[PDB]
């Protein structure tokens, strides 16, 4: 059960992660701030299901609530991916069609497994979908993380299960309905299309770092060109929801049959109308399909 | 940097249960109680853990948290609750054995109501108000100092069923105002009631002391159902018995008195704990 504390891999406002050691092997151990106990408790009922194990999902070890006298601690360790997050990754690395299809669709597998129910295993919109909550694994598939604000439904019995966490989305992914606080939020639907959104995000930030006829885009997060650093709420609602801006598609990717067939697929993320948009299956359906 | 050791040695299993086992165990010399849940009762793990997330109960009259532990294994989550560890077992097991005078009994009763007054009382700033809704003598740890301490927050309300022997009548036959935080207060206050005429047996007067009995043990079977405690606690409204020899004795006349005043069918007449404690420290 003994863990040795080696190197932090990371520090916010969320608390810390750190590398660490757990018979012999890396481990990932996140301690939370007090500010976000409400995530770690969330994230603990999520990983309490044996069936949520999943390849494209970040491996559950143990989550602990420690405390003597008034000081709490709140832990969760995972397994450790050395090549850290999708957002780390792109910096500095282009990719080619098949890595570029390989990261995608893991994801859209990943995003599949969790909206879908398993007869056990609940329906769960993820509603924090970034690349910084993605992995990329040493096989090139990468796993989500952060399961903190997730939304658990059961069909069977008709049970909605929102948690208690007043955290929300990363603001610079959050879709129109949740910008606009219009989101009907006693309505599943509604969260797995708010998961839906990011997805794109993220499918563009990954496609413009995919070389076609020896052309690339620089790595920039969603909306770069239209927010100030480190956008507030009222910027993110002012672009997607006023402006009514989407991520502009490079002309070079018309060019490309993959890149040309990405584009698509993330413009039927990115209806204004939720309903509209594609599910999880039918984005993992389409990038089974896409060479 | 630094070394988390995490390793519990599990030592003797001191309890097993439908609810799982709890182990006395070793942490860097330290005792601890270990609670292993059952599948069946995961949820009272995810309640006590829940509670433990939004205030970090401290109170000497409360069993000490001391973590929350969630394991993936094979083909299952193993669920530990870790708690300080009090070798001399809960109060129903204490009384088996055990006869009290005046002052062990009124430590008792008082650490108790000092426990579920500390549970009960919102303080701002703090912490909710607590009900524990299932208060009886085997979720009592008795600490070597004569003072004991609540355990067991599975079903713990802040503002799975109950016990059946130690329901109230507003829960039996199913009038409990859901919506009101005071009921749940109240169900308790029923419940303590019951656990002072389990202890005021045990003190000696006169040299006479019943032998230890639960609560309704002469008109319920064991493992009493729910409409065999509706029958005696509501149709009949039957209360425990009050034996002739604790008129004889100022501190259990007193007692008698007490445990009367958290029996009331009308839950509303029922004692608040800070009163029954402020009654407890006037009695001798
Ligand atoms: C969970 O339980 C037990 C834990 C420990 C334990 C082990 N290492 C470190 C600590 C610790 C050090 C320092 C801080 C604080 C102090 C300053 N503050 C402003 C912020 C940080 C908190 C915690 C503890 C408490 C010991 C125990 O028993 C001896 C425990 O009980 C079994
Ligand atoms: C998103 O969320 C969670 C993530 C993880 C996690 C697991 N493997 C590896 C990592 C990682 C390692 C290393 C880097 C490098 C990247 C580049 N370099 C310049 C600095 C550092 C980044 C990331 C993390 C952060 C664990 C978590 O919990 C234990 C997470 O929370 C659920
Ligand atoms: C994860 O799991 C378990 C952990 C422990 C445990 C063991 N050593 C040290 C600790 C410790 C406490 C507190 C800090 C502080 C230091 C100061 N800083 C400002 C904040 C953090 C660091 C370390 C803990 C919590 C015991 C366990 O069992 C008794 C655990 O398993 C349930
Ligand atoms: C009620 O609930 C919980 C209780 C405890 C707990 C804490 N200290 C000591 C005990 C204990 C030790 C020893 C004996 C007996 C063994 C044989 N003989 C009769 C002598 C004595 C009984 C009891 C327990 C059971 C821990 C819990 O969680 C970790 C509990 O759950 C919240």
């Amino acid at each position: 059960r003994d863990i040795t504390l080696l190197e932090c891999v990371g520090k916010g406002r969320y608390g810390e992660v750190w590398r660490g050691s757990w018979q012999g092997e890396n481990v990932a151990v996140k301690i939370f701030s007090s500010r976000d106990e409400k995530s770690w408790f969330r994230e603990t009922e999520l990983y309490n299901t044996v069936m949520l194990r999943h390849e494209n999902i970040l491996g559950f070890i143990a989550s602990d609530m420690t405390s003597r006298h008034s000081s709490t601690q709140l832990w969760l360790i995972t397994h450790y991916h050395e090549m850290g997050s999708l957002y780390d990754y792109l910096q500095l690395t282009t990719l080619d069609t098949v890595s570029c299809l390989r990261i995608v669709l893991s994801i859209a597998s990943g995003l599949a497994h969790l909206h879908i129910e398993i007869f056990g295993k609940p329906a769960i919109a993820h509603r924090d979908l970034k690349s910084k909550n993605i992995l990329v694994k040493k096989n090139g598939q990468c796993c989500i993380a952060d399961l903190g604000l997730a939304v658990m439904h059961s069909q069977s019995t008709n049970q909605l299960d929102v948690g208690n966490n007043p955290r929300v989305g990363t603001k610079r992914y959050m879709a129109p309905e949740v910008l606009d606080e219009t989101i009907q939020v006693d309505c599943f639907d509604s969260y797995k299309r708010v998961d839906i959104w990011a997805f794109g995000l993220v499918l563009w930030e990954v496609a413009r770092r995919m070389v076609s006829n020896g052309i690339v885009e620089d790595y920039k997060p969603p909306f770069y060109d239209v927010v100030p650093n480190d956008p507030s709420f009222e910027d993110m609602r002012k672009v997607v929801c006023v402006d009514q801006q989407r991520p502009n598609i490079p002309n070079r990717w018309f060019s490309d049959p993959t890149l040309t067939s990405l584009a698509k697929l993330m413009k039927e993320c990115w209806y204004q109308n939720p309903s509209a948009r594609l599910t999880a299956l039918r984005i993992k359906k389409t990038l089974t399909k896409i060479d």
